[PDB]
This record gives structure tokens, sequence and C-alpha cells, in this order.
């Protein structure tokens, strides 16, 4: 099916952002594991797998619309401490949230309602699983202190 | 069965207090969950379900006695921090305890012994599950400090 | 995540309407049970539990958006006979339907597409489970008469 | 254990009333069955078995207190039509309710709290199973007419 | 296998009548469901599935005989009330019965005995499942009145 | 619930197109089976059943909105060879895709968001199951030739 | 039971044709197996077993009618290549189809309706299993070429 | 469905013959049992149950056609010895065979093809189960003598 | 919860009496076992475990009410023969019965209805399990003589 | 453990090549799926998962050695036809094979034998699963032609 | 098989170091258990069992090569506090790592490749299980403080 | 993959030695069985199967490297008595051990690390299963005498 060149281009933009998020979680999860925080490792490993499904859904949708997917992830910027890692992930999902919202309006505008629903599904994940869980972790650090928090994540 | 208009009126008073307690636990449990304290979420969610059964028992008993149940919850006053939430719940159960004790005497006085037994059952719950668990949590905060306490509730 | 103060305010409006619907079904179901109509009791009891999930979803969504949920149910207006109860429930769902439709447009306007999808899910329930089942019951009364209808609900 | 001669005498009074209720349900249930109303047969047969347990509990309690149980049932007065049978059963449980309430006060007065709790248990049954179910059946007849009601009890 | 052009033409006539019956049951069953008569919904839904198998058998038989099936259903004429729907279905099966009988004679005449047996199988269904069940429902309405009948179909 | 006469009219238009698609798949699947291509038979038989669910959902939705469903399928135009059949099905789904997109905009415009979501669900099916599978089959023919392709579908 | 000498004679004619078909499939299936076409072997082996049941049914029916079955198969004429084998089998079933049709008319004429039903059952098999499957195989050869076809039958 | 008065009349004739056959087998089977021939008892008991199904099918078919079934069995004529019983049963099935054949022609003539198929089913039973089994038993007596035969039936 | 200093003091009095009863049963059961009366051993061992639960319930209730439990058992006075042991246990439960009755009145007077219900539960045990079983054993000795009685308890 | 800065740097080089291979297989597998070659999709999807484990092992090993992993994949160069895709994958694994061989010598030289064994494990995979399977597919195309090959991969 | 006297001598050196590590873990694990740190006990107990397998593999390999194993463990130097114990274990594994690396080069030099592979297996364990887990524990102490760390190991 | 002509040539040399070892064990095992030593038969039969896997791994590896495997086994030299057979097998594995060691160095030299790992795996088998088991058997003969040894192998 030949999709709208603007829609395809912006799915591609979203795709390189999802490939990035996948890779940022890949490195963060393994950093968490190396440091001995199994619970952060398991959660970031899970988010890595979800980002991989978000990427997959965009990639297949671009192929269906007869586009050529852009496979280079955006640049990632990993933290070097637990608080910087959480903050770097929160900044990434904030950016992804804003990109998706704009894609959603753009799909409405070109009357690509199926691409729009794909983006809306991913936006719910970004807001309600990923972004909310991150704010939650920063919230715990704020409430019990970093040391107590990190103990709880072993 | 036509019940004593005073008994029915005071069951109704208890009913609007139980509807309130249900709703106060509803909001507190979900606040606890939003902040990442799954264990407080599970316990307040459980107390919400119990308050719903306390309300149900009063409502059905008022209908059996051919009264018209009052379905407006009393005003609730949720906390904004973990210690204020626990304190607001403790103040609510203290009020409920005192209301029940007076209802129990009033049922004895109008010779409604079945309504009395319903209130006595709920009073045991209020004292021995709900009030005692709350004093217990404040007691833990007092003994290990708020940060350690909150860590234990993740 | 900081949501749009107008969106949060209107979710709050919807929330106090869902708390109300929950409570209206609570009293109607138990009235049906007291009168011996087990089948109306079971159905209204079920709708009460669904309204409780509708309320829960709004409440959590308001908390995620960093709003303060309004926990006072709207005023309810229960019937005193089977036909008035059904009519009072139909008028409630008609009002809820119209409120949701307006919320849906408002979320689109502030580009809160995830809140919008939450409201759309609840609107489908309101129209296709709840409103349609009520019109259905009035339709049966109209077709076989109230006495035959009530017999069938024992 | 030697019980208070007044308490024993009044348990005995309650006992001959429970033996009566047992026998009134015995005849009503079998009349219902003979006429083809299996559902009234099953319910009255069940109430007959419950009255037999109420009688048993009083009888054993009188023996424990070193009294001599009075085994003659009170006179019973069965109906000859479905509405008269329901009304005769409702009048019986109303009388039993009032007798129990007075026994409960009398046990409190002689400080026989265990006999009192036995009577309170039976009073809850009389009010909430038996009396409420009967008012319920008359209520159904009133709402759908006797013919529709009787059809539903086949 | 090259079938007789007259046989193929008349199978085609039967086929467009079966496609019609399928569609008339499709709409009637869903109308019954919308009105709350689950038992009429289930029965008409079942007849819809059977008409679909009758259509399928004719279609495949026409293809085997190297004909081109006519896929346009005949015009259908749904009722707007329960009695008109039953009557419209009875008139349809009466027409189908007569068409089949004539097809059966026509197959005998062109010595297509396998097409004949297919039509005879469907005729038994039309007479003994479908037509007989419809006369039966009208018969019940006639015997107990429409209101009682409709109550029994909830 | 009284729906917007324009929305109902256009659901009806979509309904007669879905009834058509159902029937076009009905004939194509059985043609495939007659020729010995079991795998095309199974896939078209499956699409026939899905079109039947698409039709069902529109029909019920029109009834809920108090419309009168139009039950005449649009005209269908079956192929006479495997490549023409695939092309005729692709042209049908292209038309259905465009009709749905316009219905989706029309529902948004009359603020019928539940009808809109029904159409969006079906559009995803049309694009991602049905249209994509057809382009896929033509793509295989183009890549390996018609003879090799048809061999693979036995 | 003494059957009509003409009916018995013609059952006997059909019997020697079924014995023949059995034997033609016997040799074809084993030729297919020798050449490595397991799928043609399995299908012809199956048809051989079915012809054996067709023969059995005629033989027993002739014995019941107090006839003497003729046990010499007609002459068979096996192919020497896959296309000639399929064509030789198609010519055999065409002959059997015509013989059965005439037997069916002859049984009707002597009022032997049970022999007639036996022949009708076998005619349905000849047309709808056997003849249709053969035309189908020739159809596949015509559509994908002999080499591709034979590959698919390994 | 209003059937042809001649068809109904002749189904009725067949029905009184099947009721008779049922009763003749009833008495023969129990005579066989009384004499100690369990195997003849079991077989005649089985034929009695089959005749009861033949009767049932005619009776229901006459009711469907809006006839009044004739429920008086024809006169029966039981044997007094094993060979006379077998012969009396063989004469009965011979008569039934001839009656059915004529009914079958009569149904064809009034174009009642479903009644015809019912009669054809029963004719196959009469010829191939019942008549053939009886000739078989007489055949065994002829081949091994009556004494050996009767020994084998204990 | 701060309980009434008088209620707490008297729970404490009851507690030291229950600790005593536990210990009196402890020694009696093991004396019974040493002498070879397994059945008296098992019953007194069971009563020891029940007294331990009675003690536990008082102790926890005193702690909940912010009292300091008194953990010294009252003085016990074990028998030296089977009849003196039974009599010493009967005198203990008589004393416990009277203490509980007075506690029950005292709780009513300070409006501690939950402590009251705890005492009422234990009073039922004291009267209906423990006291009644003891009178029962003395009753058996009186009826069959001590030797026969003791034989039955091996 | 502080690893040799040269070893870490070259693991990092290998890591960005494995991230690339993962992504090249990601796009190729989904391209294969879009075109209808399920078997190529499943195999490339599998190789994608294996490359992800190769990447994971390098990443964790770099972290253990206190290096900072480089998370940017090398540039990838996907094919646009089945033969170009296979060739692009073969060229990638040839490059990976040569890079690994050099890493293996480099680890030997810095006496990092555990990193060396990690690289040797991956080299066996690259040669014996991945490279050998690709040469194999090109070999099949060469032997049976591209069309036959692609048919076999549906 | 007669091994190289230098290889055997150095396996022996490694063996007395593994016997030592086994014994150092033996004492540390039991010290951890005595202090109440079950999780450190379980982990050190596990490492003790692994060191025992490392020792076993060296011992058997020396015997196979016709050497005489040296069974005296090296001197061990246990800590007296949790941080000194972890540090003493880390210093031991650092020494073992360096000894193994040199043994690996020495086996390569005498062309004993099987002894070399044994040492490489143990080196991977020393680096990736044992050394990495120890650095990990010190890392946790550094991140959350010793008290929080020790709490987590109870 | 094109391997180094020297590596391929020497794998080929190893291959003809493994084919030989397979065949030497083949004859020895069956000689052992013929003489009644089931335990030597089972062990040599097992070594024959292992040599067959060693051969297989070399053969496949040579094919992967685009070499032509040499399939002629080296000359074998079986014993004629149990001690000569064991000695002939020990001399064979000694030769294989030395050949492998040289192949391992040669693979290192041409940077074929995967062939090297294949040879190292087989060398461990040759030394630790095969050579060690043989020395072991000679050792037993030396310790208990040949007669006792052979008895133990029945
Ligand atoms: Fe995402
Ligand atoms: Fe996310
Ligand atoms: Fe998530
Ligand atoms: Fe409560
Ligand atoms: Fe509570
Ligand atoms: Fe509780
Ligand atoms: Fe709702
Ligand atoms: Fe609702
Ligand atoms: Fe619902
Ligand atoms: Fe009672
Ligand atoms: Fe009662
Ligand atoms: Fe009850
Ligand atoms: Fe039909
Ligand atoms: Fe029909
Ligand atoms: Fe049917
Ligand atoms: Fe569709
Ligand atoms: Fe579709
Ligand atoms: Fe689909
Ligand atoms: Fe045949
Ligand atoms: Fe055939
Ligand atoms: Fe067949
Ligand atoms: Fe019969
Ligand atoms: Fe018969
Ligand atoms: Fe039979
Ligand atoms: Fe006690
Ligand atoms: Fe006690
Ligand atoms: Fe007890
Ligand atoms: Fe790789
Ligand atoms: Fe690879
Ligand atoms: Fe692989
Ligand atoms: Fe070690
Ligand atoms: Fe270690
Ligand atoms: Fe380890
Ligand atoms: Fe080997
Ligand atoms: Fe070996
Ligand atoms: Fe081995
Ligand atoms: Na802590
Ligand atoms: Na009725
Ligand atoms: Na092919």
């Amino acid at each position: 099916m030949q999709g709208h060149p603007e829609v395809i281009d912006y799915l591609n933009t979203l795709l390189t952002g999802e490939l990035a998020a996948r890779d940022q979680y890949f490195i963060h999860s393994r950093m968490y594991e190396d440091w001995g925080f199994s619970k952060l490792y398991e959660r970031l490993n899970h988010e890595m797998e979800e980002e991989t499904q978000h990427a997959d859904a965009l990639l297949r949708r671009i192929l269906l619309l007869e586009g050529t997917p852009r496979m280079r992830p955006d640049d990632i910027h990993p933290g070097t401490t637990v608080p910087e890692m959480l903050e770097a992930d929160l900044k990434l999902e904030r950016h992804v949230r804003a990109a998706l919202a704009k894609g959603i309006a753009l799909c409405e505008q070109h009357k690509d309602f199926v691409s729009r629903d794909i983006l809306k599904a991913q936006l719910a994940d970004t807001e309600e699983d990923h972004a909310y869980w991150l704010e939650q972790q920063l919230g715990l650090i704020a409430r019990m202190g970093l040391e107590n928090y990190l103990q709880s994540q072993i």
C-alpha cells in the first residue's frame, strides 16, 4: 500500500528514536547488573524488550506502506551513576512522548488512522509504563534517600 | 419488618461514614501505588474492600428494616504525605469506633439486638484489623524512622 | 508528568460522575435483591463493579498527571419502583455519555491522546453494555408488560 | 450446671414454639409439593430443617442447665391457600421474633450470657433468613400478581 | 463434469434463495438480540449458519458441474415485530419448500440423481427443522398469548 | 440510543460493502477448493468468516443506534483465474479502505466516537491482514512465477 | 428375498465394473509408489479400498436378492505415464457414472427402491470424490505444468 | 404444513402396521425368553425397539403434516412354535415391504419427497435387517436341523 | 488504643486464671498418661491447648489496649486421684465461669463491647465444652462405677 | 578488574559490529516477512536474536573489565532483493570473521585468555551457523534457480 | 600418560592454591553464618564447593599425567570483619587469576593443550563468578554504606 | 569458506586416522563379544561410536572449508589376545594424541582457531576417556593378574 511520504518519513524518525531507546536500556540494564542491582537489571531488561517491540511495530508498518526503514538509532547518552541513568531515561521518554504526540497529529492530518493507532498504543506505554515507573523511582529516592533506595534494588 | 425510626436513622449515619471510609482508602491506596509503595497499596486496597462490605451490611440491614438508605458519603480528608495519610486514616477509624459504640448502646436501648450484633462485628474489625494495623505502622515509623519504614513498603 | 490543568479538571468532573454511578448501582442492586429480583441484583451488582473500575482508571490517570482527584460523588437520585430505577439509571448513563463525548473532544484539543483513549474505552462501555442493556429492559417491559417482565427477573 | 429456673422456663417456652415452627413448615412444604410448587417445597423443607436445629440447640441448652425440656409443640395454624400459608408463616415468625427479643432481655437480666447468645443467633435467622424471605414472597405476589408468582414457583 | 444447463440454472436459482434466507436470519437474529430475546437470537443464529451450509452445498455442486454460481441473494423482506418476523420467515421457507420440490422433479427429469439428493436433504431440513419450528412458535403465541410467549424467549 | 441519521446511513453503506466482501470470498474460496488449491481455499474461507464478523459488528451497531440495516450486498465481481481473483479481491479491499477512512472522518465530525473506533478496528484488519496478504500473494507470483506460486498453494 | 432378474443382472454388471475399478486402482497406486509419488500412491490406495467397498455392497445386495454374483472384473486398461493413468481412471469413472445412472432408472422402474439407494450412494462417491478429484489433478497439471505437479506429489 | 390427504391416510395405514409389528415382536421375544432362548429374546427385543422407532417416525411425520394419527395396531397373528413364530414374522415383514413400496410410489406421485425418504429408510431396514435376518434363521434350521438350531439360541 | 484501666486490670485477672487453667491441664493430662489412661490424656491435652488460646486472646487484647499483661498464673491445686482431678478441674471452671460473667458485665459498663465479645466466646467454651464434659465424666462414674469408668478411658 | 586498554578498545570495536549485525538481520527478517517468505523471516529472526546475545556477551565483558561500551552500531547496508540481502549478510559475516580472528590474536598477546575464549565461541557461531548457512542458501539458488529456491522459502 | 615435569609441578602449585581457597571460603562462610548473614553464608558455601571442584579437576589431571599431587593447602589469611573478609577473598582470587594466566602460558609452551583448557575453564570462573561477585559486594558497600549492605545480607 | 590448503590437508590426515580408530574398535569390540567379555564389548563398542563422531566432526569441518575429505582409513593392526588388543589400542591413541597436538599448533599458526578448538575437544577425549581408560585396564591386569581381570570383564 503506498503510504504518504510525510507519514513514512516521520515513522522513520520515531523508529530511529525507538532503536535508540532499546540500546540505552540495553546498556543501562547491564550496567545495573554489573553493579549488583538485579531488580534494576530486570526492569531495564524488560523495557529493552518492549522498545524492541515498539521498533518492530514501526519497522513493519513502514515496510507495509512501501517505505524504506531508517535503521540507524539516534545518539544515546547513558548515565554514569544510578541517579543520572534514571534521569537520562526520563529525558529520553519525555522526548519520545513529545515526538509521538506530534506523529499522532500528523497521521490524523494525512488520514492514516492505522499508523495513528500504532503511535497511540506506544504513547500509552511510554506514559503509563515507562515514564511513570521512572518518575516513581526518582520519587522513591527523594522519599527514603539514595542509599535506602539502592539497597531495595539489590 | 418495620424498624425503629431512630435505629434506622443512626444506621444511616454509620452508613455514610462507611461509604466515606471506603472512599478515603480508595484514594489513599492509589496514591500509595502511584508513589511506588505496593505494600501500602495492597493493604489500603484490602481495607477499601472491607469498608465496602461494612457499608453493604448496613445498607441491606436498613432496607430490611424498611428504611431508605442515605447514600452520600461523609466528607473525607486525605493526607498529602505518608505520615499524614496514616494519621488521617487513624483519625477516621477513631471516629468510626466512637460512632459504633454509641450505635451499639442505642440498639440495645431499642431492643434491636440483630442490628446491634452487626455493629459489634464491624467494631471488632475497626479496632482489631484497621485501628491496630494503623497504630502499628506509626509505631514502626517511630522505631526505625520514616525512611527505613518507607523502604520496607516498596 | 504534569497534565493540562483543564484536562485534569474535567477528568475530575468525570470521576465524581463515575463515583456517583457506582453508588447509584450499589443502592439499586441491593433494593432489587431485597425485593427478590436476583437477576436484577446480579446485573446491577456487576455494573457497580464496572463503574468502580471506571472510577479507578480516572483516579489513577489524574494522579499520574499530578492532579488531585475529587473524591465526592455527584448527587444520586435512586428510583422507588422497578420502572423508575431503570429510568433513573438510563438518565444517568445518558448524562455520562454526553460528558464523556465532550471530554473526548477536550482531550483531543489539548493533545492528551492517552486520556482521550481512556475516555473512549469507557464511552464504549457506557453505550454498548450499560445504556443498551437498560433500553433493552424497558423494551422488554413495553413488549410483555411489567408483571411478566418482573417475573422473569426473580 | 444449675441454670436459673426462670431462664430454663422461658427456653422451654421458646422450645415449644420452635417445635411448632418445625411442624408448620413440615405440613406447608408437603402441601406445596402436593400442589406442584417444587421451589416452595424446597424452601419450606429447608426452613423445617433449620427450625429443627433451632429446637435442638434450645433442647440441649435446657439439658445442660439441668432443666427438663417441654416437648409439646405449640398449636399450629396452617393456611389452605398459597397466600394464607405465607401469611400464617409470617405471623409465626413475627411471634417468634418478639418471644426471642424478650428472652434475650431476660437472659441479660439473669446474667446467662451464653443462653442469650444462643437466642441472638436464632433471632438473626428469624429476621434475616425466614422473616425477610416471607415478606419477599408476599412482595413478589404484590408486584407481579399471584398467578405469575405461582408459575415461577413450579 | 459438465452438468445439464437447465439443472445448473435452477441450482443457481435455489442458491440465490439460500443466500437470501441466510441474510434474512442474519438480520432477524440480531434484531432479536437487540430486543433482549436471547433464545430467539440463538435459534435464528443457528438457522443462519444452516442456510450458510445449504448455500455452500449448492455453490460447490454448481462449480463441480462446471457452472458459474449466481452470488446475488434474492430480495429479503424482514419483519418489524416478533410476530411479523416469524411470519416473514415462514413465508420464506414455504417458498423455499416449493422451489426445492420443483428442483427435485427437474433433477429427476435430467437424470442428475446426485443434485437431486442434495436438494432432498435440504428439503428435509426446510420442512422438519425450519418450517416446523416456525409453525411451532406461532402455535405457542396462539396458545399462551404473545406476552407470555415473549417472556419465555428472554 | 438515537444515532445521527448521516452516521447510520454511512454505516449502512459500509455494511452492504462488507456483505459483498463476505460473498466475494465465499465464491473465491470455493473456486480455489474446486481447483485443488487447499491453501487458498483455507485463507479465503478465513477471510470470509472475518468479513462476516465485520458485517455483524456494523449491523449490531446500526440497530443499537436505532437505524434499519440495509441487507443487500453491493454487486460483486469475481475473477475467473487465480491472478484475476487476487486482483479483484485487492481492488475490493482498496475500495473498502477508502470507504472506511471517509466513515472515520464522518464519525469524528458527528462526535460518534464509538462508531469511529469500530471502523478503525476494521480498517486495521483491511490494511494489515487482508490488503497486505493480497499484495503479498501478487508479490510472490511476481518473484517466482505463477506456476511455482500455484504449486505452493496446493 | 427374490429380486427382479433384470435388476440382479444389472447389479452384476455394475459389480464386474467395480471389481475392475478396484484392480485398476490397485495397479495404478503401486505404479505411483514404485515411481516415488507417495501422495498419488496414498490416494489411489484409498480409492482402491473404496471400490472394494462399492463391490462388497453390490455383491451382498445380489446375494440378499438370491442372485449369483458375477465375480470376473471387466477388462482394465492402465496408463503407462502419470497423465495417461489419470486419464484412464477418469474414463473409467465416466463409464461407471453412466452405468450407475442407468441402473438407478432401472431400479426405479422395477420398484426396487433399496437397490436404487445403494446405487445413488455409489454415484455420489463416483462424482464427488473420485471423478472430481481426477479432473482436479488434470486441472493442476494444466495450471502449473506436469513437472511442477509431479514434484508436489512426491 | 398441510400434507396431501392421501399421503396422510396411507402413512396412517403404515403406522398401524408398524404398531402391529412392534407388538408381534413384543410377544414373540417374551415367548422366546420364557422358553429359555436368550438369543432369540435379545434379537426380537431389539426388533421390537426398532419397530417402535419406525412407528414413532411415521407418527411424528403425520402430526407435522397436520394429520390425526391412527393409533390402533393391525391384528397380529403370533406363532406357537419356534418355526411358526419365525414364519409369522417373515410373513409380516413381507407385507410391510410391499406396503412401503406402494407408499413410496404414492409419495413420489404427490410430490411429498420427505415422506418418501422416511419410507425408503424404513424399507431398507425391513429388507436388510429384519427380512434378511429371518430368512437367515429359517436357512439355518434347514441346514443343521431344528434341534441343533434351537440349541444354538439358548 | 488506650483501654479503660479497670477493664485492663480485670482482663489481667482473667489472664492469670487462664494461664493457671492451662497449667492445671498440663499436669493432669500428663498424670493421666503416666497412669495409662490415653483417652483422659488426649482430652486434657486438648483442653490445655484451648486454655492456651484463651490466654493468648486475653494477652493480645490487653496489649492492643496498651496494658501490661500479668504473666503469673494463679496458684493451681491438682488432684491425686482420678476423681479428685476431675473435681479440681470442675471447681476451676466454675470459678472461671463466675469470673467471666462478672468481666462481661464490667465490659458492658465501660462500653468495651469488643473485650466483652472475647469474654463471651470464652464463657461459651467454659460452659459448653469444658464444664459440661467434666460433669459428664463424674456422671459416668456415678452411673457405672469408678472401675468401669476408668477401664473405658484406657 | 582493570582490563588492558587495547583489549577493551577492540572488544568495543567488535561490539559495534555485533550491534550492526543484529540490526541488519532485524531489517532483513522483516523484509522477508513482508514479502511472504516465512522461512527466511524465521531464520533471520533467529540470527537477529543470536547477534543480540553476541553483543550482550561483549558488552558485559567490557563492563567487567571496567571499560565503557561503545553502543553505536556500525553502518549497515541492507539488500533490496533476496539475492542482494543474502550477499550483504555474507559480506557482513566475512568481515566479522576476520575482525574476530584478529581480536583472538590480540587477546592472546595481552594474556586476556577469558576474552579470547568469548571471541572464539562467537567465531565458531559466525563460521558454522551463520556463514555456512548463507553460503548454503546461495548454493541452493545456484543449483535449482532463484524461483524454485524462493518457492521453497514461503 | 607421562606429563611434562614442569607442567605437573605448576599444576601442583595451582592445586595447593585451590585447596587454600576452598578452606578460606570454608571459614568465611561459617563466620558469616555465625554472625547471622545467611546470604553471605550461602554464597561463600557455594564458592567453597566450586573451589573443591577446581581442586578436584587439578588433582585428577596431575594423577592422569603420572604426577604426585601436593595436598598441603597454601597458608590462608581470613578477615575478622565483613569488609576485611571480602578484601581477603578478592586478594586471593587476584593471586589465583595471575597464577592461572602464567600456567596457561606454560601449558601452551609445553604443548599440553588439555591441561591448558582445564586452567582456562577455571580462570573464567575466577574472573566471572568469583572475582566479579566480590568487586560487586564492595561496590554495593561503597554505594549504600556498610550498614545498609549488611542488612541486605541477613 | 575457503580454508588454508595446509590445514585442510592435515584435517584429512587426522580424518583417515579417526576412520582407522573407528574400525580398530569395531573389530576389537566384536572379538571381545565373540570371546564372551560383554563388558569389553560394550566399552569398545562405545569407543567405536565416539571415533565415528570424531571422524564426522573432521569430515564436516573439511567440507565447510571447501576441501575434499580423504575417506580411506589408515591401516589398522588388531591384537590377537586381550593384552595385545589393549596394547594395540593404546599405541593407536598415543599416535592420535601426538598427531592432534601437532594439528593444534598448525591451526594456531594459520589462524584457523575454530578447527583448532575442534582438535582440542577431540584431544581431551583421546587423553581423558580413551587413553586413560586403556592404561587403566593394563594397570588392573598388572595388579590382579590377567585371569582375575578377564573374569571381571565377562
Ligand atoms: Fe517506546
Ligand atoms: Fe518506554
Ligand atoms: Fe511497560
Ligand atoms: Fe468500617
Ligand atoms: Fe476499618
Ligand atoms: Fe481487617
Ligand atoms: Fe461508567
Ligand atoms: Fe455504565
Ligand atoms: Fe458492561
Ligand atoms: Fe426458628
Ligand atoms: Fe425461621
Ligand atoms: Fe435461613
Ligand atoms: Fe435452507
Ligand atoms: Fe431452513
Ligand atoms: Fe435445523
Ligand atoms: Fe472487512
Ligand atoms: Fe478484509
Ligand atoms: Fe485477517
Ligand atoms: Fe465405485
Ligand atoms: Fe470411484
Ligand atoms: Fe472418495
Ligand atoms: Fe418396521
Ligand atoms: Fe422390521
Ligand atoms: Fe435391524
Ligand atoms: Fe478457658
Ligand atoms: Fe475450659
Ligand atoms: Fe472445648
Ligand atoms: Fe555474531
Ligand atoms: Fe552470525
Ligand atoms: Fe546459529
Ligand atoms: Fe578456583
Ligand atoms: Fe573462585
Ligand atoms: Fe561461580
Ligand atoms: Fe578419536
Ligand atoms: Fe579415543
Ligand atoms: Fe570417552
Ligand atoms: Na535500610
Ligand atoms: Na408468565
Ligand atoms: Na517447483
